[PDB]
């Protein structure tokens, strides 16, 4: 029979993936700091002082960051996600110790992380820069409330709010989102802001920038650690925040796949086109392909995972063209960067959707009037 | 074929959640306080002495009043729900010790909880003070009453009233609502103020506001308390006012939930408008979401859930501003401080809520006249 | 000393109070 003569070749690509006898150990390097529960309060404290710090150097905030989401996951738990990854992890433990060094003649005491990826010699300029700003807002507002100081049980989850923001548009891949991360974090974390003279947008997300770009396996740590985030029962506002801008980052890399099921929504006539209609028993494949993975799909191009390009819409220009033009005409794309390869398409869907969302008028068979 | 391009976001998104690998534990701290319940009776006269003292101290009654809800949970249970939660628990024991201190050279006995979070010293002042406002009392009306009095097993019960008042205005999350939480406190709750001085609803909920600041697990630990609570079979009218005040909490933070219903209830006519009925499929996936939950989603925004921002309906600017007109027109709203971020629907809405509402007529096809 | 301090802190906490433990005995 005709109807025999057929290859899943999408199923089977899968399956010669999913059955690898063998794998590979990317170098994660000489050592990752592994911090346990017990150190997470001394980093929110680091955290906390980077934050109150006016025009604070911002350099060690997205590799400190890091250091706080693991010390919330645990030593036992961020061993685990980095083996499960796929890398060979030499872990250090993260404790605390006194260190005494005599700073413009008098000796001082620091409470300092003994980290290999942070150096004892750079966390105390961390407190010292910190402690000019306490004493400077000391002698503005007299007594420093709790919301302003450093002890906050926030201060460690506002850095990584913004961490949130970076990883949201880390599928563009060349720091372009920047604006969009900094636009975003005035609008949202306002309140955090207006207590904290530290949180700098712009040099913190440069910061988580810089340590997902030249460390791609903390990019996995902070997904997981979202994920795990995400997975409480209740928390504090804050950590609220976190959620709601993590969970902004699912869907990432792959907003064709959302803009096509609104184009099957609004019902724009250029998708019954022929050339369209060709391509459809393709792209049928890859949102079953979509639907069957969930869950796991949402970070596949954060994570650059490589099934990602599997999910990918641009292979059919056609229909990608008409998605792309309804998205146009609606008016929700720009500054977006993807080109319709076919432009005929694209213009009559765009003029199409824009005949779509037109004056408005009432539906009263909608109601259950009587 | 177009049915199948399709992607169920809000369900995957879950699943991700749902079935995390590794999971983060918050900085509880260096230890809680898990009394048991051999100790519940000397918390609730502990609380007693705070209301019948004049002009009390209500300091640690935040504090005092987690040890009452977590000793009737008992030390196992309430070690299970902190673990349940996501939290490293150091728990320490608690029960009584009798200090001896010479307070105005006479040498005096205090039976103290030897608590981590309150010290001895503060313990025996609450009962230093509350002798000199019983005296006061027992020098006035000759005989104290059983109502009057510390020993009464309300006492505990009725500072965690007014805790439960505090955690029906957490929604906002910045103490706005102490003024409806004291309103509320003196309409109901009435006859408990007559009968101790020192039921000062300003000062307890303040400290109630206080130690879920400052303490998330601690408002874990009362919404699981109260829920506890108010699974039991029957107790008193306080304990009854207590599950009352409690429940109105359930459905906090998420109010456009109800008045949404409201709106589809009344059949307000900008419901049936074209740029309302394109979101019509997206708010139907939160609605089933939220039927989805269930119980569940009552305490999703007191706890600070990370899945409360999943129940938004603030995402549909056009639906949520029809939803707030037809409460605006109803005249229930107020001053609640959401803003419509469709102005025209939102007036449109407003101006036919308020047509509803206007005259009244019997409708005599209701009854069952013959 | 700190590893002193801290088994003094802890230590205190473990000798604190009194609550009666039911499942030792043969309660039935």
């Amino acid at each position: 029979a005709l109807s025999k003569v057929k290859l899943n070749d999408t199923l089977n690509k899968d399956q010669l993936l999913s059955s690898s006898k063998y794998t590979i150990q990317r170098s994660t390097g000489d050592s990752i700091d592994t911090p346990n529960y017990d150190v997470q309060k001394h980093i929110n404290k680091l955290c906390g002082m980077l934050l109150i710090t006016e025009d604070a150097n911002h350099k060690f905030t997205g590799l400190i960051g890091m250091l706080y989401a693991m010390s919330r996951l645990g030593r036992e738990d961020t061993i685990k996600i980095l083996r499960d990854a796929g890398y060979h992890v030499k872990a250090n433990g993260v404790d605390v110790t006194t260190h005494r060094q005599d700073i413009n003649g008098k000796e001082m005491k620091f409470e300092v992380l003994t980290l290999a990826s942070l150096t004892t010699e750079i966390q105390i300029n961390i407190e010292i820069e910190s402690r000019k700003s306490y004493k400077k807002m000391l002698k503005e507002m007299g007594e420093v409330a709790p919301e302003y100081r450093h002890d906050s049980p926030d201060c460690g989850m506002i850095i990584l709010c913004i961490a949130a923001l970076v990883i949201t548009k880390l599928a563009a891949g060349d720091r372009s989102g920047l604006t969009a991360v900094i636009r975003r974090a005035n609008n949202v974390l306002k309140n955090e802001m207006k207590r904290y003279k530290g949180l700098l947008p712009k040099d913190i997300a440069n910061s988580f920038y810089e340590v997902f770009e030249k460390h791609p396996h903390f990019i996995d740590v902070f997904v997981h650690f979202g994920i795990a985030q995400s997975s409480t029962r209740g928390g504090s506002r804050v950590e609220g925040i976190f959620a709601g801008l993590f969970m902004n980052a699912y869907g990432a890399g792959q907003v064709m796949l959302r803009w096509g099921v609104l184009a099957k929504s609004v019902k724009n006539i250029m998708l019954g086109h022929a050339s369209v209609q060709a391509e459809m028993e393709q792209v049928v494949e890859v949102y079953e392909y979509a639907q069957k993975l969930g869950g796991e799909a949402g970070f596949y191009h954060i994570l650059n995972n490589p099934k990602a390009s599997l999910l990918s819409l641009t292979q059919f220009p056609h229909f990608s063209s008409v998605v792309l033009g309804n998205a146009a005409g609606l008016g929700i794309m720009g500054e977006y960067r993807g080109t319709p390869r076919n432009q005929d398409l694209y213009d009559a869907a765009k003029a199409y959707a824009e005949q779509l969302k037109e004056n408005g008028v009432i539906n009263y068979s909608v109601l259950d009037l009587t």
